């Protein structure tokens, strides 16, 4: 009765939470999701037929983001409503909190994707509010299920920050965040503040400046590396240059991760 399983590109997945398709769409035993322009169809016959017709190669939009075959695009919900209520249909299937699917105009959807020969293969996405009264840099972040937990979600992380450096502004993700979402950011937070103390020193306010992260979002990551002291109402950083390096010797920080290359970016702030 709800969409339980959807077929993308060479996957199938199973879903995670209900997302409102159509209910004649969630009648079937499978959703088929054209992995290059998100159109959805009940049956194998048509998705096999749509194959063969379907000229797109790449999301729509511009191209902001090139290294290698790391691919970055940026959808106007305005300019490509279709295409951006497909995307938030999909992601609702694997995010509890997201209640809004149709009414895109007024967010941008930054696309990742992974390119080889065939084309530019969709991994996940974040959406962003054009205009966020208080202060989002991320509405939500999404990374297909088969892609987590593999660097993507922290390339993603950085990339939206990297958009609120450039926009001269400190951001944050829109509240709730997943379970992994909570421990993605936490982790993301904790590198990028202990290798900006390990290259300097430095207060809060002057953290936040350099990462556009918030000061609530640095306070509380510093609290729970025990970095900061509280004096006369204020929070201080509290930190030896050797219990730095211990931490950032820690086997969470091993793995080789997706960098942003600030040079690939071509972006300016709309
Ligand atoms: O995939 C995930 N996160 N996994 S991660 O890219 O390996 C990662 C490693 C280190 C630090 C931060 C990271 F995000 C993931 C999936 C869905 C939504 C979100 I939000 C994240
Ligand atoms: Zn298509």
């Amino acid at each position: 009765k709800y969409v339980d399983k959807i077929h993308i590109g060479n996957y199938e997945i199973d879903a995670w939470y209900f997302s409102p398709f159509p209910e004649d769409y969630g009648k079937q035993p499978k959703l088929w999701l054209c992995e290059y322009c998100l159109k959805y169809m009940k049956y194998e016959k048509s998705y096999r037929f749509h194959l063969g017709q379907c000229q797109w190669r790449q999301p729509p939009g511009k191209e902001i983001y090139r290294k290698s075959n790391i691919s970055v695009h940026e959808v106007d919900g305005k300019d490509h409503k279709i295409y951006c209520q497909n995307l938030c249909l999909l992601a609702k299937l694997f995010l509890d909190h997201k209640t809004l699917y149709f009414d895109v105009e007024p967010f941008v959807f930054y696309i990742l994707t992974e390119v080889d020969r065939q084309g530019a293969h969709i991994v996940g996405y974040f959406s962003k509010e054009k205009e966020s009264p208080d202060g989002n840099n991320v509405s939500c972040i999404m990374i297909l299920p088969p892609y987590q937990r593999r660097g993507y979600g922290r390339f993603l992380i950085a990339f939206s920050y990297e958009l609120s450096k450039l926009e001269s502004t400190v951001g944050s993700p829109e509240k709730p965040l997943s379970d992994l979402g909570k421990l993605s950011y936490r982790s993301y937070w904790s590198w990028v503040l202990l290798e900006n103390l390990r290259d300097f020193t430095l207060s809060i306010k002057d953290l936040s400046q350099m990462t556009s992260i918030t000061q609530n979002d640095i306070i509380s990551t510093l609290q729970s590396l025990n970095m900061v002291k509280y004096w006369k109402g204020q929070h201080v950083i509290c930190v030896t240059p050797k219990l730095v390096e211990e931490h950032l010797k820690s086997a969470q920080y091993k793995k080789p991760p997706i960098t942003v290359d600030s040079v690939c970016l071509k972006w300016a702030p709309p």
